[PDB]
């Protein structure tokens, strides 16, 4: 996974907040990320983000 990609997911985690699914993988598109399901994987494993029910939150 490519840092600055990480970095791109990072600042719109931090803008939006709380992102349905499909939404979050358009938008992280149309941001310049290819692959956006690697991107996402990575900032929950990092604790950034954490997944709901289709759904993906910031975390405090």
């Amino acid at each position: 996974v490519n840092q600055k990609e990480i970095e791109i997911a990072i600042e719109y985690f931090k803008n939006y907040i709380s992102v349905g699914e499909i939404v979050a993988t358009m938008d992280l598109k149309a941001r310049g990320i290819s692959n956006p399901q690697a991107v996402i994987s990575k900032l929950i494993e990092m604790g950034i983000i954490e997944k709901g029910e289709g759904c993906y939150n910031l975390v405090r």
